[PDB]
């Protein structure tokens, strides 16, 4: 069995010659050709089952995945672990093989006004599809855009992925979040447990930014610097948006801090587009029930070239898991990975 990077792939002989290509929490991704389909191919091993948030994502983000079918946004083509629930120790699934990732891109690239357009539409496109299953990605950055040379562009690892539930999206004042820092809206650090569509439009703008400037918009040191740093830009919240945040410790901590100024989004971006500006303002409100939602990012007037309803396809239904996830312990939960992954089985 082949090795990379200390990491065993145990995913021949169907699968050969890995390379690696990235890690995550509880995992590794390589390249891999594959025997059978005479193709390279993206492996992500997976090794979740020690722990409950780990299993949880994992059962999520297959599930949600193996559902799912759209062209911005990366599938499950097949899912190796081992024969019995006892000797399952890792997971491994085979998806289409990228290039790059904008992460990477933006390292090297300066992007044209048409580049950043397009693969702001396509952001957009695979989103659409996403939240009109009423579900939730909750870590979209730079990093989870992949890309090719053709500019093709899908959206990968759903293992925050969620479905909405605005009516438990509220939560205390400095409340603990997983998703990474600089692309969390300042409602997270106020009043949100990122359960609303709303989270990650305002992570599609921080991409935006980015994708205009090179730099991350918002590039806080801690947690609570986050929001300092949102702040920074957008000015002190008005009195009807502070009005809108109950909870007295989020809205005290809010009065405490020093007025601050707006800053007009020209002096960030100086040669944007100004129609690419007007979104990203839309984008980056502060108040997330006035936030642009989905379609209409879609419908503005910098994405006219692109926005038609006859091409972007949406969900049958809203995705729906059948049990609560949230309180299963972990043994349980890998009970129903083995079952999920059974199909991908030879034989079955
Ligand atoms: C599915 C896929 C397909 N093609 C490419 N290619 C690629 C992407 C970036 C590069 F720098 C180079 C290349 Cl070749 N990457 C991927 C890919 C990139 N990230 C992931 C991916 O799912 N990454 C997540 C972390 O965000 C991850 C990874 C391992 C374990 C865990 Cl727990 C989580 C898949
Ligand atoms: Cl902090
Ligand atoms: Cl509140």
């Amino acid at each position: 069995p082949e090795m990379v990077r200390g990491q065993v792939f145990d995913v021949g002989p169907r699968y050969t010659n890995l390379s690696y290509i990235g890690e995550g929490a509880y995992g590794m991704v390589c390249s891999a050709y594959d025997n059978v389909n005479k193709v390279r191919v993206a492996i992500k091993k997976i090794s979740p089952f020690e722990h409950q948030t780990y299993c949880q994502r994992t059962l999520r983000e297959i599930k949600i995945l193996l559902r799912f079918r759209h062209e911005n946004i990366i599938g499950i083509n097949d899912i190796i672990r081992a024969p019995t629930i006892e000797q399952m120790k890792d997971v491994y699934i085979v998806q289409d093989l990228m290039e790059t990732d904008l992460y990477k891109l933006l390292k090297t690239q300066h992007l044209s006004n048409d580049h950043i357009c397009y693969f702001l539409y396509q952001i957009l496109r695979g989103l659409k599809y996403i939240h009109s299953a009423n579900v939730l990605h909750r870590d979209l950055k730079p990093s989870n855009l992949l890309l090719n040379t053709t500019c093709d562009l899908k959206i990968c690892d759903f293992g925050l992925a969620r479905v909405a539930d605005p009516d438990h999206d509220h939560t205390g004042f400095l409340t603990e979040y997983v998703a990474t820092r600089w692309y969390r809206a300042p409602e997270i650090m106020l009043n949100s447990k990122g359960y609303t569509k709303s989270i990650d439009i305002w992570s599609v703008g921080c991409i935006l930014a980015e994708m205009l400037s090179n730099r991350p918009i918002f590039p806080g040191k801690h947690y609570l610097d986050q929001l300092n740093h949102i702040l920074g830009i957008l000015g002190s919240p008005s009195q009807e948006d502070l009005n809108c945040i109950i909870n007295l410790k989020a809205r005290n901590y809010l009065l405490s801090l020093p007025h601050k100024n707006k800053v007009p989004w020209n002096r960030l971006f100086p040669n944007a587009d100004s129609k690419a500006l007007d979104l990203l303002d839309k984008m980056l409100t502060f108040n997330p029930h006035k936030r642009i939602e989905v379609e209409q990012a879609l419908a503005h007037p910098y994405l006219e070239q692109y926005y038609d309803p006859s091409d972007e396809p949406i969900a049958e239904a809203p995705f729906k898991f059948d049990m609560e996830l949230d309180d299963l312990p972990k043994e349980k939960l890998k009970e129903l990975i083995f079952e999920e992954t059974a199909r991908f089985q030879p034989g079955y």
